[PDB]
């Protein structure tokens, strides 16, 4: 089903996805333990992820949700990082992609902060870091994030210090952090862009 | 200078800290008024607090106390709840964090019962409860406690009915004399005598 199409760096679509990726980088309270130390990325590639059957699975679920929420899908574009980005662009999101111990309750997690999703590229907590150097802050190995179309519908607003289709994990302390979100059905997200980058060591 | 490092639920360090939380829940004489009604917590996250500077400030004070007490720091792990948990992990403890009207005197209070420290998450007596529902028994909103390394030194034993250190003492141990299920509470006078080692984020859990 799945084909990847390169966006040229000169394409406006490449440029708006890049800018979203760069501009939603923030400092993390772990000092970069999980995701490494950086303020921006070297963007290597941006690919549109085209799969007709996964896309129809998304629009169909989107429909159902809009119709349970006064015609409002409450659709966002959000980041997702995972060691399973390959399975996801081929087979779609599903239960095995759910973060069981997630801070806002078991489900599939998405972030407004690209740098938050970056923390999960090598697994929970950055796991053991890159597979080549075991370096969570590796500046050499290439990473991927997905920039995804997510249907939130009626979102349960949860604060950190049934009748809902998602949870919004609002930040409270950390007046720097953006929102995180959780869906319970894989069909409510579609992995539209695949972004290959390095994190860049600061000056 | 503070960094917070997540511990994994599979880490035995995570597990020891959680069990310390859970196993020290008790009934309170307020029926849950200040801290809410619960028998256990839902632990969302445990982070180690790393800050090289506050840590040296802690150990320098501990050595002093230890020496003044015949080489016994009398160091414990104790809970602390406070609306200012975020400041404390950055700045450490100082006299801003002293409960002036505390039962065992003006100073900085620590509990062996996690549920006792939980009564202070939203202020003394639980203030007006969570910032969003104004509900002191809120089962939805996230709370944080600190589990801290605390130097007692020579501790003055004070019995209860339930500023400046006492004469040549480095702390007070407050021991409830009526209720023997209640565990001890402690007071220090110097912020440097405590280090916030873990930050635990949790919800109290509704019982059935
Ligand atoms: C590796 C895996 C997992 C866990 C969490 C995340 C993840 N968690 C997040 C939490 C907050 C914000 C973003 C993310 C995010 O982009 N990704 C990704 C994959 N853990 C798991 O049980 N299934 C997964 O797919
Ligand atoms: C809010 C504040 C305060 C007062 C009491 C407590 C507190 N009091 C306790 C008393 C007994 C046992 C534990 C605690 C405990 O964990 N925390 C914490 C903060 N009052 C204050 O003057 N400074 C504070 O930080
Ligand atoms: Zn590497
Ligand atoms: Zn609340």
């Amino acid at each position: 089903g799945t084909i990847l199409i390169d966006l040229s760096p000169d394409d406006k679509e490449f440029q708006s996805v890049e800018e979203e990726m760069q501009s939603t980088v923030r400092e993390h309270r772990d000092g970069g333990h999980a995701g490494g130390i950086f303020n921006r990325y070297n963007i290597l590639k941006i690919q549109k992820v085209c799969n007709k059957k996964l896309w129809e699975r998304y629009t169909h679920r989107r429909k159902e949700v809009s119709e349970e929420n006064h015609n409002h899908a409450n659709e966002r574009m959000l980041f997702h990082g995972s060691p399973f980005v390959n399975a996801i662009i081929h087979k779609g999101f599903d239960e095995r992609h759910a973060y069981i111990g997630g801070m806002f309750g078991a489900g599939i997690y998405f972030a407004e902060n690209s740098s938050k999703s970056n923390q999960y590229v090598y697994g929970i907590g950055g796991g053991t870091g890159c597979p080549v150097h075991k370096d969570r802050s590796c500046y050499i190995c290439h990473r991927q994030l997905l920039f995804c179309r997510v249907t939130l519908g009626k979102s349960f607003l949860q604060f950190s210090a049934p009748g809902h289709h998602s949870v919004t994990g609002r930040p409270s302390v950390n007046g720097l952090a953006l929102a995180e979100y959780v869906i319970y059905r894989g069909e409510q997200a579609y992995p539209e862009y695949l972004i290959t980058y390095q994190i860049m060591r600061p000056e």
